[PDB]
């Protein structure tokens, strides 16, 4: 869940 | 689901 | 997109 | 896909 | 978040 | 992100 959320965070920041 | 998937597709254009 | 990412942010903070 | 959906389900327990 | 999670649930059941 | 987006695309094939 920590890894998925950081990827979602990167997806939204891009 | 059509709208959501459209938005996810746009996110995945990065 | 802005709304979706705000929701994903909240989901991930929960 | 099975792991991702399991993670999404967990996220959605809020 | 309720609506989004209902959509993600539907996406994951397929 | 490439892997996550591939999974989201497949999920969106429904």
């Amino acid at each position: 869940l920590k890894k998925l959320c950081k990827l979602l965070k990167k997806l939204c920041k891009l």
